[PDB]
């Protein structure tokens, strides 16, 4: 059900990457092989209760060689999940990079946008298989969440509207993160175009809402999305 | 037969936050040597039962570089001092590298008696009844700007900050240690809650009052896990 | 070259740091890595451009740097994952990795004609010079200001950098959303004397205090071909 | 005893961290590692002060902590060069470090005549009291201020803290120019909760803003003999 | 015989400061292995004895996570990194981790004109004849207020600093590294003095200077440690 956990609310959905430890080249080739079987064996057995996509940040993201994004509809699972890979013989290999969780929720400000808006954000992505991956963490200031529903609507208004001419060629999903660690956002995209994508946060860097980013990025994740077997098999020759 | 529910609410009770990370080396031994390694630290915590209270929480996939937290209730520093040293002492302990570490003295309330009686009454609910609930964790440490205000105007603003937590008194248990003095921070609290989603709630919540921005530094980190009884955890570093 | 000079190519700086057990190998174990390399380079020599820094003893925690030209990242993840696969990448802790497009100018053509004149000198004729690599993060501040504004701030910027413009070449790499900088500047030089007054000069001008992130890391190497390098590591 | 007191001496706090290798060890080598740092402590008691606080179980990323002082850096140096190369020493690795003379006071002059009688008094009657270690720098508009001002800020955090004299001993390092702080507060006592109060109660005085550094760390550990906290380790 | 001086003195000269921490895995080696290590290294630094000057500091025990540092001056820097690159290789080169990496051009004096006649013949003056004196290492940034201000006003700045240290001639050397474009400080400071106390005192002094404020980066790290000839330093890393 790929489908229901991409886009409903009450989907918790984590950010877990990892850096391969350098002792693991000082294991047998054989040794290696077994342990890139374990984990696809691992994920494949929890393909029921939750959902497991990877992403290649080695070459992309300094200090990252993996990721995952991993949906649930209980973090317990998502628990249970990353403490067992974390425990295989490739997990004793890896130093546990950035985890960040956040639940996705319906909008709260899209509705006080004009119809027109409304239209405009029902397309959310294109067509592509193995795009680029970019995740951006947020913290807003104390100001953002001082101001009132009013002014804040404005801000999104704001918001959207740079983002607009960018909506087809940027897929995008936004996570909620408050209280579950540091940041109030987990921002997620998926574009065949990096130089479009680019482009859209030069935008978004000079409407009004930006400066209440008290914390944007650190890390900005870049990566290319991938089958899990692809990513382990570069680890294994 | 035990009154240990008095150290988990009663006042003058120090409270620690000691979180571990597993060393990779841990499973180069054996399975079997393992599983001794867990009956040791078993006993040694049922060893020290009557002097302290010990609770566990699995942070491993949940919170970056932790894997186990303990908090532990004594009614002085020196005893949670030797049972945490003696805990790294254990075969495990000894392939523990340790976490965060923050103490904090539970009080009894100073703003909550100038506070409207309808409130009062109130706050008298604490929690849910929950089995193997979610735990929370957030340091906490006010700017200079907090502590210069009077103890009316620090008055005003916890009874706006307790206002805004009103809908959440049931499905989220909270204590609050004060730490000020024993470590960098000025504030421990602690949340258990079934609902996290509500937890996330209360959070959007009291952002939005005046209190929040006297946060100097708010969590950094955000100790996020599940509370479980010790075996389960350890019996987990055992496969 | 094509990637050198032309727009929409991606240019990348991966930093790295030999290991100490790198050295508890075999002299031949060593060099025979070092080949490895050296093909794995050639046989990326028709999709990507790849240039190497001796970092080691100018700048703290890096001992080599590749400065990668594609036009797609994808290339460069494929060249440098692979690079990093290598008995000798297998010895190396990954440093510090931007991304930046080379992008058309924004500013230049608001300038006065004279100016746009003599921004067509680059650099000067030199081989193995000093390269020095300053990220840059601009505030909030700056982004909210005018065209009109910026145009001028990037004039007085310009203003105070010429009489560098002939023993300093500079490339300019738009870097915001593939990484935590705005902009990734890259200078080659045979004077750093030079290179120092540049850049005291450009700390007095409006535009600096607009700069939150300056350098951080401020990488400075001496330019050389992979080979030299690498034999320093076949002892 | 003659070092404690005085003025001229310099006390530094030196944190240590046992590393995991260290249990790999045998029992017996351990035991004898033990001795090692034991006698070298001895050699050095005559030139020089040391004192040990068990820090592991209070402090996070230390076990064990000096607080050494002397007459000259240069001694305190050549024994903390010596215990970090003793068979023990070798396994641990070094927290923070940080030094400070002890210097006549410099505000309390202008304090009132009962305010001045008041601090004879300095501490408890304990043993194996609790410590604390709380490094602190001030800003740059604390040192604008002139000598009336501060005395005034100085009388105000003094007279905060008079209810607990008795309650908590204090001493004050002065660390300006040997390492990034500008003071290095230590204090003795078996009652934390006194000591929390203190805290808390200067965190409500004027001068308390004008610390750009606050802890960071705040040791809190366990005064002991060095035998009884190494014992630990040979088990 | 030697011109030496020529680098220690001259402007256009680069200075480097470049720290290393021994590994643990230092002491596995045996004694002899050791020492033949200390002989490799002074053999390297007399083979350099031509083209750059190379003094040492022993920064254990005083310095935080930081046993040696060299200062290394040179007409280029490529010099240096050579050097550099040579020693890190060396067998004792390759159990050192590799600290801080500072660099900075000796350059001739920018505002001393404009001081009063008095005041550049007191500064004629630059330190003390001492042997094995302690040495302290600062780093510094300006902000960009600094920058902003015209020559007049940095001129009153640097008058009013100097003035603040004119008691300290004696018993402080002092040195200024122009370090702006070479990494993220624009000035190293170095220090030589047999009291301490009086460089505590001389930076309290500075502290209350108007320019002080201007200072973005000050030390973070601060560098102590004693000057000392390389087999002494070494030779402790023998036995
Ligand atoms: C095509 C691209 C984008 C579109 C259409 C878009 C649109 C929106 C909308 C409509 C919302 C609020 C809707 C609601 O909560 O009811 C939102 C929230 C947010 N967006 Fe974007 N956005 C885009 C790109 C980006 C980018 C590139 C970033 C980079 C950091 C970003 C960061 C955020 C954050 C942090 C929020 C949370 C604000 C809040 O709800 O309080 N977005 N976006
Ligand atoms: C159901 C949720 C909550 C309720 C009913 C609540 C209520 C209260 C009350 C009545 C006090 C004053 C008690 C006293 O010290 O006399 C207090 C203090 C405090 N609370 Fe909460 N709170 C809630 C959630 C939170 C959360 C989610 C946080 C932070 C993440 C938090 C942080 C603090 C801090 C730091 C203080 C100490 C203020 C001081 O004594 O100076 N509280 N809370
Ligand atoms: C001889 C030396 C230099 C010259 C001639 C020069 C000239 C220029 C020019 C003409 C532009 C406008 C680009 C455009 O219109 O898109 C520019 C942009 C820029 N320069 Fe330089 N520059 C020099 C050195 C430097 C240095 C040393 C730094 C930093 C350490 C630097 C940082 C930047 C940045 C960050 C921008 C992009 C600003 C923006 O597009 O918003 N430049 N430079
Ligand atoms: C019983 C408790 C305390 C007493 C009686 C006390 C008293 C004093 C006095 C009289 C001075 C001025 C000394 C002089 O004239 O040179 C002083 C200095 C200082 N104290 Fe305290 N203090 C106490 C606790 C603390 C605590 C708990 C802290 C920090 C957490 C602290 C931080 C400082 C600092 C940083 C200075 C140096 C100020 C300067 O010389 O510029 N003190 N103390
Ligand atoms: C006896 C001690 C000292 C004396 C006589 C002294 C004197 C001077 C003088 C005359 C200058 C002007 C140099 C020029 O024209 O370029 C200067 C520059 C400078 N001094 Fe000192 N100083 C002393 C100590 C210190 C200390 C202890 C520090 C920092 C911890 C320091 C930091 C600086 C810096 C950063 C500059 C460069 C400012 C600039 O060129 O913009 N000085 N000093
Ligand atoms: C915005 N997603
Ligand atoms: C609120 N504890
Ligand atoms: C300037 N590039
Ligand atoms: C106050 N020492
Ligand atoms: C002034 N050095």
């Amino acid at each position: 059900d790929r489908e229901k956990l991409l886009t409903e609310s009450g989907v918790y959905g984590t950010f877990a990457t990892f850096q391969m430890d350098h002792d693991w080249w000082d294991l047998p080739g054989e040794s290696r092989v077994i342990s890139v079987a374990e984990v696809k064996g691992l994920v494949e057995q929890w393909s029921g209760k939750i959902l497991v996509e990877s992403y290649l940040l080695r070459g992309l993201s300094d200090h990252a060689d993996l990721m995952f994004r991993v949906h649930a509809r209980t973090l317990s699972d998502t628990q249970q999940f990353l403490s067992a890979f974390m425990g295989t013989r490739l997990g004793r290999h890896l130093t546990s990079g950035g985890l960040l969780h956040g639940v996705s929720k319906k909008p709260t400000y899209v509705a006080g946008f004009p119809e027109s808006m409304k239209t405009e954000l029902q397309v959310n992505g294109e067509s592509g298989s193995r795009p680029y991956a970019i995740v951006i963490p947020i913290k807003k200031d104390a100001e953002f969440w001082a101001l009132d529903q009013e002014a804040r609507t404005a801000l999104m208004q704001e918001h959207t509207q740079a983002a607009l001419p960018y909506l087809k060629t940027v897929k995008r999903k936004l996570y909620h993160s408050t209280g579950l660690d540091d940041v109030d956002f987990i921002t997620y995209f998926e574009t065949e175009r990096l130089e479009d994508f680019h482009n859209l946060v030069r935008a978004l860097q000079q409407v009004k809402e930006f400066r209440h980013n008290r914390r944007f990025g650190h890390p900005t994740l870049l990566g290319t999305m991938s089958p899990l077997d692809e990513i382990l098999e570069k680890f294994a020759q």
